[PDB]
C-alpha cells in the first residue's frame, strides 16, 4: 500500500458546532451558455470558426446551481474556538454522470463573514474538498453521510497551490468529537493561519493533518499531488466517470479566460461511484483577522445536444441548449446562431398524464364458509379445505373468532395473509384453551405427537380462537377430546412399536377411534390382519370439559408457487380510490389486459353488445363496454400544435397555439412540451391570452391596425407587426 | 486458487418479503453483490444476505455462489479491449523506423 506517512497520534479533535442557520444566502448563478459557461471542450480535437452541434455530457442551462460557503470557525479576542460550521456534512447526494462546478466567482468583491456577517470583510477564492465512494450510512451516533469501503478524497492542502487526491479506507477515531467517539456532532477540516501558509513555508500537509485527526487512513491505494499558483480569476472544475475511470476537468491549465474545461487529470480508480458529499471547512485564525469567502456552485451534468460556436482561436465562445426552449430548438434546427424571420412550427404538447383505470375479473372468492356451521372435529379428525385459483382476504375471515394464539413456522404471522400463494390450505377442529400449550409443530404435547402434526416443507401455521356470540350456526362436541396413545402392538404380543402422526396426516389409530372420546382415558384395540405382519393397533384418548363457547384451533398451510402463486389476497377496492371509471380525462387504462392511454366518456351503445372492444378500420380502439353495462367511448388524447413568430431584425418572438383555443392556455403549463415557457414570460408576465380566428395567442397585442404586408403573417386576415 | 469460483446469483428480496428483482452486471464494472460476497467461495451453493437501510430503499441483499475444483497448473482467462482517443493516442507496437 501506499506510503501516506503515520497517523496524527492524538485521536482526540476540536469541537464541530453546527451554525447552518447563519449561511442560508441567496445567491443563484443559472449558467450563461451565450457566454459558453460551463462547457467542457469536446474530447481530442479541434475546430475553426465553423459552428457544429455535438453531444456529451453538460449542465442543464436553466439551472441556476447548488451553492455553499466555507466560513471562518469560533475565534475569540486573540486565540481559537471551537468550530462553526454549516450543515454540508449530512448532505449526502446521488452521483449522477458527475458534475461541475464554479470556484472563486465573487473575486474582487466584497460581502459579509456569515458566521459573523456584520464584520462585512471582503471575499475571496478557496478550493474546495470533496468525497466520494459506492456507499453511504449512518456513523455509530447515526450521525449522516458515513461513508463505507474505500472512498476517493480530493483535498486541497493549505493553500491552494496545493492539491492532493487519494484512494481510500477510513478508519473511526473515539476520541472526544470525533467518528468512533459518542461525542461526535460531525466531521470537518480545517486550516489554521496563524501557521498554516507562511510565506517562507507554506504548509504542505496542513489539510491533511486536520483530516488525519478524525479518521486513521488504512490501506491505502493511490495518493496524486498537483500544482496551483494563486489567480483571482474565476475557475471551472469538475469531474466524470468512464468505464476508463474517473477523469478531472479543469479550465485552469489551458484555458485561464475563455472558461473552456480540459482533462486536467485522470484517475486510476474505476470502481462506481454511488454518492457524493461536499467536506466541510474552516479557518483557524484569530477573530479579528477572520475573512470572508466567495460563493461556490455545483451543477449536474445531463446527455444534452449543443449548438456550439467555436472561435477562429479555437476557443468556444457560445452555445445553445437545444432543448432548453423551443426558440433554442429552432436554432438547432437551422444549425446557425441566427435564424431568418418567420412563423415556425415547433413540437407540440404532450397533454398530460393522468390516474389509471383498470378492469379485470373481480368476486372468485374462497371456499371458506364450512367453518361457520355444525359441530367442528376433534383434533385427530381435522376437516381440510384446498384452495387454488382464487381470491381471500384471511384477516376478515380471523375476524369471525377472537384469536387467543397467532404463531407460525418460517413465516410471519402477518405475512402469509399478505403474500400471494399456489395454493392455500385450511384444517380446522374444535379445540379447547385449556390444551393450547400442547399445540406447537414442535411440542413435546400429545397433541403434536398423536393428533395433529404440520410438514416442515412448507410454511404453515396454526390458530387458536374461540366463537362469539353472535355466531349460532356453530355447535360444540359434549366434551373436547384428543388422542394421548397410538401404537401397534408387535405380532409377538410383547414387542410394541408408537406411531406418531404423520404430518398433514390422520393418524392410523383414527380408525378405531369414535368420533369423540366419551371419556377420559377410554382405549381401544384392533387386531391387525397377517397382511400387516400381524399385531394388534392400540389407541386410547382424553377430554376436556365443554364450554360456554366453542373454544377451536386451526391449521393453514401453503405452497408458493416459482410462477404458478395463483391464491392472492386480492380486495374488491377496498381501502382504494375506486378507480373502475373515470369520466373523464387521459388516464392510461387496462381492459382484460388491452391496454393504451384515453378519455373515456359516457356515449350511447353500438353492436355488438358484449363483444366488449369497438374497433375502427385502423384497428383503433373505439369504445368499451364495461361490466357495469354502459357503453363508454375512447377518444385515446389529444395534443396541441405550437408555433412560433420569429422577428429577427428586433429580436423578439411571440407564440400561437392553434385550434385549441384561450380556455386551455394558462400562464404555465402543466403538460408539457419543453423544460421551460419562461422566454414568452420575459413579456408575458403581464399579459393575458388573445384570442383569434386562427388560435390562441401570447403577447401579441391588440393594436387593430390595417397593413398590407406584416412579413409574418398567421394566415387568414391576421396579420403580425414588427 | 483453492477452488476457482464465482458468483451465481445477485438479486434484491422485496422489502415485503416475495418479490425479488435482479441485479445483473454493468458492462465493464463490478456487480453491487462484491460488497457483502467474500473474496473467494468457500463451499459450493453458499449464499448471504443484507438487510437493506431506508436510505438504501429498502429489501435485503441476497447473493450466491458456487465453486469448481483447482488444477495441477493454474488456468487463466483474459478479457482484452482497446479504445480509440483522438490526441490521446500514446500506446503502440515498439517502432520499427531504425
Amino acid at each position: 500500500y501506499v506510503d501516506v506517512g503515520p497517523d496524527s497520534v492524538k485521536s482526540a479533535c476540536i469541537e464541530v458546532d453546527i451554525q447552518q442557520t447563519f449561511f442560508d444566502k441567496t445567491w443563484p448563478r443559472p449558467i450563461d451558455v451565450s457566454k459558453a459557461d460551463g462547457i467542457i471542450y469536446p474530447q481530442g480535437r479541434t475546430y475553426s470558426n465553423i459552428t457544429i452541434t455535438y453531444q456529451g455530457l453538460f449542465p442543464y442551462q436553466g439551472d441556476h446551481g447548488d451553492m455553499y460557503v466555507y466560513s471562518a470557525g469560533h475565534a475569540t479576542g486573540t486565540t481559537p474556538q471551537k468550530l462553526f460550521v454549516a450543515n454540508y456534512s449530512q448532505d449526502v447526494k446521488q452521483f449522477a454522470n458527475g458534475f461541475v462546478v464554479r470556484i472563486g466567482a465573487a473575486a474582487n468583491s466584497t460581502g459579509t463573514v456569515i458566521i459573523s456577517p456584520s464584520t462585512s470583510a471582503t471575499i475571496r477564492k478557496i478550493y474546495p474538498a470533496f468525497m466520494l465512494g459506492s456507499s453511504v450510512g449512518n456513523f455509530s451516533d447515526g450521525k449522516m453521510g458515513r461513508f463505507f469501503n474505500h472512498t476517493l478524497v480530493l483535498l486541497p492542502d493549505g493553500c491552494g497551490t496545493l492539491l492532493r487526491a487519494f484512494y481510500c479506507i477510513l478508519e473511526p477515531r473515539s476520541g472526544n468529537h470525533c467518528p468512533a467517539g459518542n461525542s461526535y456532532t460531525s466531521f470537518a477540516t480545517y486550516h489554521t493561519p496563524a501557521t498554516d501558509c507562511s510565506d517562507g513555508n507554506y504548509n504542505r500537509n496542513a489539510s491533511l493533518n486536520s483530516f488525519k485527526e478524525y479518521f486513521n487512513l488504512r490501506n491505502c491505494t493511490f495518493m496524486y499531488t498537483y500544482n496551483i499558483t494563486e489567480d483571482e480569476i474565476l475557475e471551472w472544475f469538475g469531474i466524470t466517470q468512464t468505464a476508463q475511470g474517473v477523469h478531472l476537468f479543469s479550465s485552469r491549465y489551458v484555458d485561464l479566460y475563455g472558461g473552456n474545461m480540459f482533462q486536467f487529470a485522470t484517475l486510476p480508480v474505476y470502481d462506481t461511484i454511488k454518492y457524493y458529499s461536499i467536506i466541510p471547512h474552516s479557518i483557524r485564525s484569530i477573530q479579528s483577522d477572520r475573512k470572508a469567502w466567495a460563493a461556490f456552485y455545483v451543477y449536474k451534468l445531463q446527455p444534452l445536444t449543443f449548438l456550439l460556436d467555436f472561435s477562429v482561436d479555437g476557443y468556444i465562445r457560445r452555445a445553445i441548449d437545444c432543448g432548453f426552449n423551443d426558440l433554442s430548438q429552432l436554432h438547432c434546427s437551422y444549425e446557425s446562431f441566427d435564424v431568418e424571420s418567420g412563423v415556425y412550427s415547433v413540437s407540440s404538447f404532450e397533454a398530460k398524464p393522468s390516474g389509471s383505470v383498470v378492469e379485470q375479473a373481480e368476486g372468485v372468492e374462497c371456499d371458506f364458509s364450512p367453518l361457520l356451521s355444525g359441530t367442528p372435529p376433534q383434533v385427530y379428525n381435522f376437516k381440510r379445505l384446498v384452495f387454488t385459483n382464487c381470491n381471500y382476504n384471511l384477516t376478515k375471515l380471523l375476524s369471525l373468532f377472537s384469536v387467543n394464539d397467532f404463531t407460525c413456522s418460517q413465516i410471519s404471522p402477518a405475512a402469509i395473509a399478505s403474500n400471494c400463494y399456489s395454493s392455500l390450505i385450511l384444517d380446522y377442529f374444535s379445540y379447547p384453551l385449556s390444551m393450547k400449550s400442547d399445540l406447537s409443530v414442535s411440542s413435546a404435547g400429545p397433541i403434536s405427537q398423536f393428533n395433529y402434526k404440520q410438514s416442515f416443507s412448507n410454511p404453515t401455521c396454526l390458530i387458536l380462537a374461540t366463537v362469539p356470540h353472535n355466531l349460532t350456526t356453530i355447535t360444540k362436541p359434549l366434551k373436547y377430546s384428543y388422542i394421548n396413545k397410538c401404537s401397534r402392538f408387535l405380532s409377538d404380543d410383547r414387542t410394541e412399536v408408537p406411531q406418531l402422526v404423520n404430518a398433514n396426516q390422520y393418524s392410523p389409530c383414527v380408525s378405531i377411534v369414535p368420533s369423540t372420546v366419551w371419556e377420559d382415558g377410554d382405549y381401544y384395540r384392533k387386531q391387525l390382519s397377517p397382511l400387516e405382519g400381524g399385531g394388534w393397533l392400540v389407541a386410547s384418548g382424553s377430554t376436556v370439559a365443554m364450554t360456554e363457547q366453542l373454544q377451536m384451533g386451526f391449521g393453514i398451510t401453503v405452497q408458493y408457487g416459482t410462477d404458478t402463486n395463483s391464491v392472492c389476497p386480492k380486495l374488491e377496492f377496498a381501502n382504494d380510490t375506486k378507480i373502475a371509471s373515470q369520466l373523464g380525462n387521459c388516464v392510461e387504462y387496462s381492459l382484460y389486459g388491452v391496454s393504451g392511454r384515453g378519455v373515456f366518456q359516457n356515449c350511447t351503445a353500438v353492436g355488438v353488445r358484449q363483444q366488449r372492444f369497438v374497433y375502427d378500420a385502423y384497428q383503433n380502439l373505439v369504445g368499451y363496454y364495461s361490466d357495469d353495462g354502459n357503453y363508454y367511448c375512447l377518444r385515446a388524447c389529444v395534443s396541441v400544435p405550437v408555433s412560433v413568430i420569429y422577428d429577427k431584425e428586433t429580436k423578439t418572438h411571440a407564440t400561437l397555439f392553434g385550434s385549441v383555443a384561450c380556455e386551455h392556455i394558462s400562464s404555465t403549463m402543466s403538460q408539457y412540451s419543453r423544460s421551460t415557457r419562461s422566454m414568452l414570460k420575459r413579456r408575458d408576465s403581464t399579459y393575458g391570452p388573445l384570442q383569434t380566428p386562427v388560435g390562441c395567442v401570447l403577447g401579441l397585442v391588440n393594436s387593430s391596425l390595417f397593413v398590407e404586408d406584416c412579413k409574418l403573417p398567421l394566415g387568414q386576415s391576421l396579420c403580425a407587426l414588427p
